């Protein structure tokens, strides 16, 4: 660049502020271009008069304030993130290039979001839905994406047919109704009419479409991706996050209560968890398959409505993650974040999986919507650890300042900066090299595509009998809402289709004629894993339990607060709920419902609380409390019983417990005297653990 | 903030990478998100096959690439920018409590860009135009932006017809015809339908419309603006940037030989200056007036189409700039940097001149046009030197982090931080207390901004006899490329209330009746500094000699050489041009032109080379030199004496000065013989500081 | 504009479809820019092979996808539409000269939207909040709008 | 065809519009209008100037009663690729040696103009590499040039 | 013009970038006379025949 005083470049760096975390003790307020203000009157013609433009003030504040919002995802908008760490547990080589993966113990940075997928920003945590799992390893080779969900497979089978998928969830055109549900006619058209959706929409009616938190659910790629090593041999994955907490759910009308308590149910639940040292942990794990494997276990592994059962292949051990820390601000870290499948770094590779192929270009696309210009990467948390060094330039938003001025390649002037990177040297990403094509150019599906029923066939044997009910509940509760018979019908005789029993009990929840057998693609094979209830947690850490009290048995506050410290060790909180606040009270009546605890306690001496609404409904007006809703304690006790919730008793609470029906020798209900507290907290714990007693839930065929 | 566990906030600040000044030595190249690629290949399905969706490589650059571009500014499209300081020659804190003039030699950092008005990006740099001269002080109370230009009236008194003016200068809407010019129906249609305008109108004419450079024109605030001391008492001001270069300028004909020749001749005349060491210089001074003077001089101070002259009230000198470095990248630094005359700091105010009151919202408005969303401020150039605190947040292409999760004012949890300020405490901006207003709520225009011609006739008598010309053949070129008759006359009409003689000689050039004196607003006052000749430039560095040699007489060259050490030890660059590259040469015939030197010398022995066109056409075909057009030479030398510009000859070289009609007698011709040559280079030097010889531009009346 | 020959401008207008509300029925699908296309699989290289590039008709339908949001409110995202009309009682010329209100049963169209105000697009209607009710008269002398609250 | 070249073209020009349009409703600014009305199921974007009536925008549906009709080589004109197509490879980042002649056509071209034109050329590029500052480069251009035609 | 300087997509962001304006102060206009073009059409010899 220097044969020649022309084309030799002064770089003169100029000391320009470069403030990343904003912090403001100390501080008097100024403007954006650094005047000191005031912010609190607008500039007056007279104290009465009219306010004038020369405010510039006024202008640069609201001009601010009129600019804060930026599009919303067009799916998964809703949901929550947090920083973690990931540990590899070996040298993974002999499979993978991948950097991250390259040693025993290697650490590497970790941002993660989990989101719904059909609500809009503000919409309720608890809907039914798939939910995002999306996490960026911050590797020394870049940033690598997994933007999985908690189902294993997804509905369609080709990208092309996203928006059709979509616009038939989301609200209807006309009146954007109903918000965050597939409960409507155009979301079961599309299952029923694009048959792929079954094995999904299976999912989806089940438990995994409500669970308890985003730390008690898995995570899938649900795609075939490729391990490709420093050798150019490839092997075939599927990705699983499982997590080390366990999988748990609610059921549909607790997840309508807690949408209308509390909207942010999953975004506190994390934010709590890791505030109280309760990091949540996923292992990853993957199935390594071979090249040969694509058509071997009668299904395609380009497939995404297909699941590999683990008793196939079972899946490997990679390292574990771990959640340790909440963002700092949620617009500029969360809700700016833009996770995308294409962020792969060398020692992945893709598949031909249709669906992914095409999520390959829609991410990329989508972040110029949102950002509002090019340079969405340049934001903190895009940012890969390393600097980035290319030839791109310039676009809205450049807060960067280039010094090479010959900003091209092939050049003379450069030194060879920045050099070219490939398979053998400077680590560079390369496609594995023995993939291959032959044919001609196809709008075609593969036939090996065609069997849409037989793994819906295999999930449905795969629940327990309470969740396959919980699913025919879903299903019927759904296509009540559905407005159109004719798509009740299709959607029963697709259902025929999976399981004539599944399809008899939801034709009989719609009031429609029974099918009969249709054998072509039924199958009793079933794998494990896919369920929701039937299998305890593996950690009950940031857990809830309810002891209910009162301000007017002042021993029963004490008797909560003994407890306290057992539930402290078990990393399980435990809230003592009263009228009002006082002493030694954690929460009120007023505030409190069913969903906000895990399992419920009731105290000694306080059974006059637990009135039923019969009762209360004979004294009304004077001399009812105006503490909280009438029968407000008692509900609690039903609703956490009718949900399958641990309850326990002290003393005369179990009184309460005879007043809602609840024998005390039903599973998950433990009593005992005041003396026996510690033995009580000890059965909460066990009852915690086995999270819900689906011996409670009505069952039928 | 923490009277609780739950507002009680954890920040936990993540090692994210905080790159500014890129710099690619020793790298690899990778995507944005730090993936270690090459970029020279698609991938495709076999060498010759389609390229693959899956090709993120390809995807991600070229996204990049098709979203490099950004809107240009809606005026001043076209300019240039530097870095440089400002040392203030006192304390003026008597005057103002602005911290930049709180003390004697203090010194601020500075960026300004100058730039034409009317021209689109990549419009040429000598079209007849206002320029613009906006300079950015990085005070340590905020960016203070003084947006000027190098005419002292504007066209127009009120903001709300900033639209009208524009879209009649600019280019036609139905064709987008002519570009960067106002010799155009509309322009002059504008110009005499709201004879405002004829001030900044004959400004536009005179040489000042076509400076030499940025280096040789100086700037004005326009506006009265206010000084405003700590206590509250403010003084009315006028700002001048003085140019320590001095004052220059073109005449038309060379102005368009320029624009064929080198369209980036200002922008590269300044980045040559700054790398050669020329650093320029201007000279902040402002006229400090007394609010009993708003109406005093027979104008009004609110009125920016009138100047205060300088006999009436001095320009006091206030400080020195001095532009001292080249951006390192054009685009993030020049392109995306945004000056807004609202960009005030305490100690300034504004007063109620209609077109001022104006620009203080539409340059606020505008920066989110070209910057795609809110958040410019935070562009590196538009940074203030100290971090920023407020309650602005969010927006589009959000690079901080806030910590301060109260972001509401009055709060209770955050500990009174950012603090309000205002004139007793933290140094915060005030508005002038004693300004006052009172009157209906009117759209109407003040009777005393109602004489449009007076400082028209004083301006045309500030101008020499030779620069009058200049001012009545732009007049009359202009008006005759304007295709409306109507509007010709009206042009004429309204320069006879300026001036007769004027308005005569328009008339007589543009074949019109001529109109009969009409002395209500005649005047014989004037005053000096606004003409473009006549007057000697103050400094010669950065200026340009061509020496004209040839390869054909090596002795020529040696002769070049051996003057280059005098003109380098005054700063002047000598350029040894001949037919083709070789030892000793710096240029080429067919790369060089009259208007690429600021003054020209013919070598000994050369004169064969100055042969007329005449002569060249008799030879032609064969014989006839390839390496240069027929009579470049000659041509270079016969432009450069009508130019009016010094020209030198040794020896054998006055036999092409005869040829070309130029008798070594005339003012800034200079001959010698070899052995005189040192003595030649300093008549040169001499030559160079006058810098065009009038004498030789025809005269009318 | 026409003393002269230079600044007379012939004006061609082109024969431009101007469709408001669209109407799918009878019709064959096309791209944005009328080719017709069916838009249910992508091109491949071989029917298990790698999406291409070349499919313009996948790049289009996920584009505009890709791009259907735009920013929320920042205040009362969460709201509902509908149109009507307004009549005057009377000619109210004796305290305004608005138009709308000139003449006893003069009729304007309207447009109304109501909404919450904290909430973000897909919030729960029932919220407690201030709710908008901001209403637009289509006045013969522009849009008035009444942007108010309950 | 699968000119590369070409087939990024086919990306580059779709993406480019949303920058100079400031969202994805260019196609329905009146000059790139087709002239017969569109009808698909994309929806919404800045900018929306039209108001769509049908409210089941999604394929397969057994609501709109089939509209729109999908559209291909056999049935309502549709666009089609060439049936005849073919790809086969490994997935290569690798240029064809078909195309490694980079030369001999630039020498066809020379010989196609007249001598005062073949002067133009040459006044050009001496021109323009008289203006390029760096001496190395432009002994690099001669030496091109020279694989081309040592005239 | 019948052909074009070069052979792949990919590349087009290294032409332009090369013949346009320097990014340092983006000079010169409108203008292939300038180091970075004749170095990329001299270092991408497929740009000789355009
Ligand atoms: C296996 C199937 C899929 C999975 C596991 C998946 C996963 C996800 C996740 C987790 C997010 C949220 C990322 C975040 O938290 O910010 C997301 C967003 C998105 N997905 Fe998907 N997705 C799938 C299929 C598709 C398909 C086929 C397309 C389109 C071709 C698509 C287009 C999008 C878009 C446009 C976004 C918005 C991203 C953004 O604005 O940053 N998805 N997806
Ligand atoms: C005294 C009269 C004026 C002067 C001295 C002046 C000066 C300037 C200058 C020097 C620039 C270029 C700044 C740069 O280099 O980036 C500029 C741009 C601009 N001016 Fe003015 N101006 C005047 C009148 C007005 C008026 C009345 C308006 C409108 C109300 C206006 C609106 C603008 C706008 C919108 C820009 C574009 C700024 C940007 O995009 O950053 N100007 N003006
Ligand atoms: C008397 C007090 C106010 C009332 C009655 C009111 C009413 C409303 C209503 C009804 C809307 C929703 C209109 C719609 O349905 O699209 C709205 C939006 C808005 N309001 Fe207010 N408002 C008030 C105070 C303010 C103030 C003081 C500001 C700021 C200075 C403000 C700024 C906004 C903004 C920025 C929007 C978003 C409008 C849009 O994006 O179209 N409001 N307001
Ligand atoms: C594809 C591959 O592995 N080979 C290349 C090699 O031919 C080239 O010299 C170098 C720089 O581009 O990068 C490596
Ligand atoms: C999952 C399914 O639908 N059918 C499978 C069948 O393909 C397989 O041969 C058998 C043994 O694993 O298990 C069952
Ligand atoms: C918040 C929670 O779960 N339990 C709290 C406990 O931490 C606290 O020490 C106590 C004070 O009485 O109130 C209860
Ligand atoms: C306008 C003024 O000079 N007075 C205020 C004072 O009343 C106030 O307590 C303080 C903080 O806002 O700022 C100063
Ligand atoms: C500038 C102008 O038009 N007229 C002025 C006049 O107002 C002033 O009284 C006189 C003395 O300075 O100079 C002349
Ligand atoms: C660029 C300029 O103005 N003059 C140059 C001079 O600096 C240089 O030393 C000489 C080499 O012969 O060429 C001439
Ligand atoms: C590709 C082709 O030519 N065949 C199809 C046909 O199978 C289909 O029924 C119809 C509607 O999609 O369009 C035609
Ligand atoms: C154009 C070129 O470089 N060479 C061609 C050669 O390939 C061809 O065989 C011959 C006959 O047309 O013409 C010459
Ligand atoms: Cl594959
Ligand atoms: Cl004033
Ligand atoms: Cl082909």
């Amino acid at each position: 660049e220097q044969d020649n005083a022309g084309d030799t470049i002064e770089v003169t760096e100029q000391p320009i502020d470069n403030t990343l975390y904003v912090n403001d003790t100390g501080s008097y307020m100024t403007t954006d271009f650094g005047t000191p203000i005031s912010d609190q009157t607008s500039l007056k013609a007279g104290p009465r008069g009219p306010t004038l433009l020369e405010d510039f003030i006024f202008r640069q504040k609201l001009q601010r304030f009129d600019h804060e919002r930026v599009p919303e995802r067009v799916v998964h908008a809703r949901g929550a993130g947090a920083y973690g760490t990931f540990k590899s547990y070996a040298d993974w080589s002999n499979v993978t290039a991948a950097d991250f993966l390259s040693a025993n113990d290697k650490e590497t940075p970790m941002f993660c979001r989990f989101s719904t997928v059909v609500g809009f920003r503000g919409s309720v945590d608890t809907a039914r839905d798939v939910h995002g799992h999306a996490c960026r390893f911050y590797t020394d080779e870049g940033n690598y994406d997994i933007v999985g969900i908690n189902f294993a497979p997804f509905f369609i089978q080709d990208a092309i047919q996203f928006p059709d998928l979509v616009h038939a969830i989301k609200p209807m055109p006309n009146n954007e109704i109903p918000q965050a549900a597939t409960a409507h006619t155009s979301a079961w058209d599309f299952f029923s009419q694009q048959s792929t959706a079954l094995h999904s929409a299976l999912w989806l009616m089940s438990g995994n479409g409500i669970p308890r938190s985003f730390r008690h659910m898995n995570g899938y790629g649900v795609h075939s991706f490729r391990f490709v090593a420093a050798n150019g041999t490839s092997k075939v994955v599927r990705y699983r996050w499982k997590s080390q907490q366990g999988v748990a759910s609610l059921v549909w009308d607790e997840a309508q209560a807690a949408a209308g308590k509390n909207s942010d149910y999953h975004r506190q639940d994390l934010y709590n968890a890791i505030a109280n040292g309760h990091y949540p942990k996923y292992e990853l794990q993957a199935q390594i398959m071979d090249e040969a494997d694509m058509l071997r276990f009668g299904f395609d592994l380009l497939d995404p409505t297909k699941l590999v059962p683990e008793e196939v292949v079972p899946y490997t051990p990679l390292g574990m993650m771990e959640l340790n820390a909440n963002p700092t601000n949620y617009f500029a870290e969360v809700e700016q974040a833009g996770f995308q499948p294409g962020h792969v770094v060398p020692g992945i590779d893709f598949t031909d999986d249709p669906l992914l192929q095409g999520r390959l270009f829609s991410y990329l696309d989508t972040q110029l919507t949102r950002h509002g210009g090019p340079n969405f990467e340049q934001i903190p948390v895009n940012r890969p650890r390393k600097p980035v060094h290319n030839n791109n330039r310039d676009g809205f938003g450049q807060q960067q300042i280039p010094t090479n001025n010959w900003a091209y390649t092939p050049n003379s002037m450069s030194n060879g900066y920045p050099m070219q990177a490939n398979q053998t040297q400077g680590h560079g990403f390369f496609t594995a090299p023995y993939r291959y094509a032959s044919g001609h150019l196809v709008r075609q599906t593969s036939p090996t595509f065609n069997d849409h029923w037989s793994q819906p066939a295999m999930f449905w044997n795969s629940l327990i009998p309470a969740e396959q009910q919980m699913v025919v509940n879903a299903i019927v509760f759904e296509n009540s809402k559905v407005n159109s018979p004719h798509v009740r019908k299709n959607v029963v005789n697709q259902l025929n289709m999976v399981n004539n029993n599944l399809a008899v009990r939801v034709a009989r929840g719609l009031g429609l004629d029974e099918p009969s057998p249709n054998p072509t693609y039924y199958t009793s094979n079933k794998t494990s894993n896919v369920g929701t209830f039937g299998k305890p947690l593996l950690s009950i850490e940031g857990l809830q339990v309810g002891f209910l009290a009162s301000n007017s048995h002042p021993e029963s506050i004490k008797q909560g607060q003994a407890m306290a410290a057992q539930f402290s060790a078990a990393g399980v909180d435990l809230n003592i709920v009263t009228e009002a606040y006082a002493d030694g009270v954690n929460t009120t009546y007023a505030l409190s419902d069913a969903i906000d605890f895990d399992a419920l306690i009731i105290a000694d001496g306080v059974q006059s609380l637990f009135a039923s609404p019969a009762l209360a409904n004979q004294m009304n007006s004077t001399a009812t409390s105006t503490l909280y809703p009438p029968a407000r304690p008692f509900q609690i006790l039903v609703d956490s019983f009718r949900y399958g919730k641990p309850v326990a008793a002290v003393g005369s609470g179990s009184v309460a417990l005879k007043n809602a029906g609840i024998d005390s020798s039903r599973s998950g209900v433990y009593t005992g005297s005041s003396e026996t507290t510690e033995k009580i907290a000890k059965e909460v714990l066990e009852g915690l653990y086995t999270f819900r007693f689906v011996d409670r839930f009505a069952l039928d065929e």
